[PDB]
């Protein structure tokens, strides 16, 4: 029960998903792994906070296990850094595929892109890895490789992995995601945005579509106020950013691991 613009608005999104999101992490490969004075104790903190198990499984069926090292106050904790490096790297890329596609992003200047951009890119990233993160084993499925929490109630300390359980217990759609996702992507007051009248007109739009589409399929009592919930999901999500963007920059200053594409997002300039 949309209008025509708002399907045709829905279609394309969903569109730039399919071609851009490799559901599978079929092409994810050539990726590194864990080899076989007051700032350091934040940069301790910054690390311990997200620990994982990491498992491959060959094609050949083989089962590869990787089991982190506890902490013993030296560069140990470094150990995943190259690897999950080479992860954001490879869904940055699928994030500006992504936006690439999209015909309101590529209508607007290519100095409000980059922009846009670099204010989006990581929570369009958590937004896709919520989509495969298994909140019954705490693990991300990333085809072939799967990421476990290491071994409950203080885990959800943490805000990115509270996000992740609080937005998986949404049981949203397809269409839903990806309409948060535009809404990240087109807000009009990332640092360095020029056309924010233009930016903000494309994002109320967005929200307004998203708001007809829960209330067209999803007559429930069990979805009242799930528009409202998004929404400050998001708001949610875009704070973690914020918070998120010191952490990696602290960790850089002290044990550089940032590829190419991510100090391109992140400011950092090669001097
Ligand atoms: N942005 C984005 C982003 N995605 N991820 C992420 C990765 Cl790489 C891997 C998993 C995995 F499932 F594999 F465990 C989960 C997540 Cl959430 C992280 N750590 C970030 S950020 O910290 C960074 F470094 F800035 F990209």
């Amino acid at each position: 029960g949309l209008t025509e613009e708002q399907r045709m608005m829905i279609r394309e999104l969903m569109d730039a998903q399919m071609k851009t999101f490799d559901t599978t992490f079929s092409h994810f490969k050539n990726f590194r792994l864990p080899g076989v004075a007051a700032k350091w104790s934040q940069v301790r903190k910054d690390l311990c906070s997200l620990k994982v198990s990491l498992q491959l499984r060959g094609e050949d069926g083989s089962v590869w296990n990787y089991k982190p090292p506890a902490d013993s106050g030296g560069k140990e904790i470094f150990s995943l850094l190259p690897h999950m490096a080479d992860m954001s790297t490879y869904m940055f890329k699928g994030i500006i595929s992504f936006a690439k596609v999209i015909s309101y992003f590529r209508d607007l200047p290519i100095e409000d892109q980059i922009s846009l951009l670099k204010g989006a890119a990581f929570e369009l990233c958590q937004l896709r890895f919520n989509t495969v993160f298994n909140a019954e084993t705490g693990t991300w499925e990333c085809g072939r490789l799967s990421y476990c929490l290491e071994d409950f109630q203080q885990l959800l300390l943490e805000p990115m992995l509270k996000f992740h359980y609080m937005l998986k217990k949404l049981q949203l759609h397809e269409e839903e995601y990806v309409l948060m996702q535009a809404i990240s992507l087109f807000s009009p007051d990332r640092p360095g945005v020029l056309q924010h009248r233009v930016v903000d007109q494309l994002q109320e739009q967005f929200a307004i579509t998203l708001k007809s589409y829960i209330e067209c399929n999803r007559p429930q009592p069990a979805h009242r106020f799930l528009f409202l919930k998004i929404m400050a999901m998001l708001t949610e999500l875009r704070s973690i950013n914020a918070q998120h963007t010191q952490r990696l920059l602290r960790i850089q200053d002290i044990h550089p691991f940032a590829t190419p594409l991510m100090q391109e997002l992140f400011g950092i300039t090669g001097s």
